[PDB]
This record gives C-alpha cells, structure tokens and sequence, in this order.
C-alpha cells in the first residue's frame, strides 16, 4: 500500500531486532511483528520458540501472531505481516486464515517454501526486502546447525542423497 | 494404507475426546490427535485453546502438534493426524509444512476451507468420515457462540453476507 508501505522499515527493524534476540537466546533465528497499516501501530512481535519453549509450531510468524491476542477478525484485513524470512507452508497458511493483506519478507535467500507464490495466488502482496543482516544471521544459523533447521522446517535428512549429489 | 487407515476409528475416538474436553472448558471444541501408523502409536492429542489460553494460534490441529513436542522431520512422514473438524488454512499448512501424509477429518459440515482440496493438490491424502458427533458438538458451540466461532476463523459476523 502507498500508505501501508510506510510502514515497512520499521517493521522489518522490529523484525530483525526479534531475530537477533532469538539469536542470543539459542534459538533459530527468525523474527516478525504485525503493524497496523491505518496508524503504524505495533499490534505484536515476536521470534521462533523452538528451542527456548520445545514448541513445534512457534515459527517466527506463529509467535509474532500468538503475541497479539485475540483480535476480532476485522483487525488483520488492514495489516502487514513482517518476518525475516521468507514464510513456510504453515506460516503461509496463518496469513491466508487471517487474511492479512501483506507480507514484507526480509530474505529469500535462505529460504523459500511454495508459499512465497501460493500467497499472491490467493491475492495477498508479498515485497522482499533482501535485508543483509537477516540474511547474515539466518545464513550462520544454517550453516552451523542444519540439523536443528532441518528439523525446524519439516525436512527429512536424505543424507545417502547428499553423499551422492556431493 | 490398510496400516495406515485401521487407526482411524482410534484415532478419531482421541480427537473427539479432545474436542469435548475442549468443550468443558468453555472453548472451541475442535480437537486432534497425530499417530504413528506404523504401530498406532499416538504422538500427542490436543484441542482448540482460544479461549483457555487467549491464543490466536492453538487450533486443534495446532495444538496437537504443540503437544507431540520436537520431532526430527522423518517421524511426521508416517503419521496420520485426526481433526474433529476440516482444517482451515493455517492448519492446513502445518501439514504440509511437516509433511503429514494423511488427514482424517471429524466433518466438513461446519467448515471447510480451501485448504481441504489444497492438501490434495500438495499429495496429501484427506478422508473425511462424516462423524456425528462432531458435527453435533461443533453446531452446538456455533448456535451458542457464533462471535466466538467467526473470531476462531479470523471472520466477522455482517448481514450483508448472508443477504446475497
Ligand atoms: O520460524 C520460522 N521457521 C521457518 C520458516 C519461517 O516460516 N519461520
Ligand atoms: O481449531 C480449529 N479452528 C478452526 C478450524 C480448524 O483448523 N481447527
Ligand atoms: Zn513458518
Ligand atoms: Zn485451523
């Protein structure tokens, strides 16, 4: 939005400073807030859980929205939905349920599942932002512990695969 | 498929259990469980928590997966989750996401989102069992709470919708 789009520094700020923090806290580190579009309004924030709350379903996306509370289901049709990385199938499918308008990625770099595209086929906008620090800490986290990212995105390790593919 | 589809009476018995222990708690009674089908194992079971907890998240689906705790992504992929009810998009996405096979579901009655036909599309089974008892459960919260039911399913209430 002209207007929503004003917004989009301050929430990947947010959104990066709750990666960072999940960061020092252990965990994977992905972060998101959910502002407000008609004022700016920070409605909540929030960083994967993983490994600080032994959650399966706290991605980034999941907490930022948990954060929020309950919110009547007229609130989200005016929001932007900022994370770090680039959405899973899950956290895909929590912007599709609310139907909040946009989603401003940090870096796809790392990361994309087929619901970067399946968000605007179901008419939501996506903006990536390619934001380097995102990327920087999102890339050490990966390169440092696949195993705890591979658990965090649902992937099954094929490793007779690589061995081959390599 | 026959190893997987022999739990599936099991598996729904769980998640209406759930879904009325949701019920008596004042929530949304929708519950789950995920099992194992390779020995009917039951990973976890849970329910809606919206109202219990002030979550915008805990579906029951969601919250089933919550309660199975960290799993390593291989056990997901032979497993069966249960809903008493069709899951809505978010939900829909957490199978997908962690690779779940099969979806059972209570009812598509209620609600059914395009997430139903979108797990097919991804290869994901979907078999619904037209279970009675969790259609009657779910009307009855529906009829009692409708703001409360829409608020779950991020939607308002407005005549304009159904006045054409
Ligand atoms: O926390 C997260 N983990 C993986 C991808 C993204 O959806 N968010
Ligand atoms: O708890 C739930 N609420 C709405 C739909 C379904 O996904 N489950
Ligand atoms: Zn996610
Ligand atoms: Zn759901």
């Amino acid at each position: 939005g002209g207007m929503a789009s004003k917004w989009d520094q301050k929430g990947m700020d947010i959104a990066y400073e709750e990666a960072a923090l999940g960061y020092k806290e252990g965990g994977v580190p992905i972060g998101g807030c959910l502002i407000n579009n008609k004022d700016g309004s920070v409605l909540g924030r929030g960083h994967n859980m993983r490994f600080q709350k032994g959650s399966a379903t706290l991605h980034g996306e999941i907490s930022t929205l948990e954060n929020c509370g309950r919110l009547e289901g007229k609130v989200y049709k005016d929001t932007t939905l900022y994370t770090t990385l680039s959405p899973c199938d899950m956290c895909t499918g929590a912007i599709i349920m609310y139907g909040i308008p946009r989603c401003v990625v940090g870096e796809n770099v790392n990361f994309k599942s087929k619901g970067e595209k399946y968000l605007q086929t179901r008419g939501h906008e996506v903006v990536v932002v390619d934001d380097e620090r995102c990327k920087k800490i999102m890339k050490q986290f990966i390169d440092e512990r696949p195993q705890d990212w591979f658990e965090d995105i649902g992937e099954r390790i094929e490793l007779q695969k690589q061995q081959e593919e390599e």
